[PDB]
């Protein structure tokens, strides 16, 4: 469908598509205007990343330079994490209900299989 | 906002997309109906402040390859504003969406080598 939000590696895209089932028939991107039930659906541009483990980790933000990288600290700030793992028919989604107004951030961490771990970051917000 | 935008290569435009009279909430490329829609563009390149920016919204034909004479581009357009330079880095336009469909905006940038650079982003109302 449309092609505008997404989080971003280089050229490849995942488009992403917010709705809230409980509140609107509506579909949002950065801006989500409710709490409850919500779920966040993949679409990934690039054939080549089916075959690419992906692991997706919702934190709050904790507005600081820099995110954390050790895995105790990115826990206390985690609101979902799903472990890496290939999506070989490009899309997937997520629920979850965010019982709380703020500022959060999903990161989306892509393994090349070279080995080497890129992350990409898409920041939104809820209420 | 961070994740609403159409893409130059690497480099980048915001957009927000607003139904004043419908509702509170901010969308980007599913526009929940039909009506007065209000989208706002930000411009994040500073040097992209200084080129000449046109926008062509159409409905979307809907095949592989678009058509690029005037005429057939009239028959589809929703909206156009002529090339124009957006010194302050952001703008935005009004239009009253009369009609459910799929859309397409075309983004033409001039570089500063002349040469035109088009993007599009999609979206749908309804
Ligand atoms: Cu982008």
């Amino acid at each position: 469908m449309g092609n505008m939000c997404m989080v971003m590696f280089g050229y490849d895209m995942i488009h992403i598509t917010v709705f809230q089932p409980d509140k609107s028939r509506s579909e949002y991107c950065d801006e989500i205007p409710a709490t409850g039930r919500t779920i966040m659906a993949f679409d990934i541009e690039n054939p080549a990343f089916r075959d690419l483990p992906l692991e997706l980790r919702i934190i709050r933000d904790p507005l600081t330079p820099v995110l954390p990288t050790g895995e105790k600290e990115l826990d206390a700030l985690t609101e979902l994490h799903l472990p890496a793992k290939k999506y070989s028919k490009g899309t997937f989604s997520v629920e979850h209900n965010f019982a709380n107004n703020g500022h959060y951030i999903g990161l989306v961490t892509l393994t090349r299989e070279s080995g080497q771990q890129e992350t990409a970051q898409f920041k939104f917000m809820v209420g």
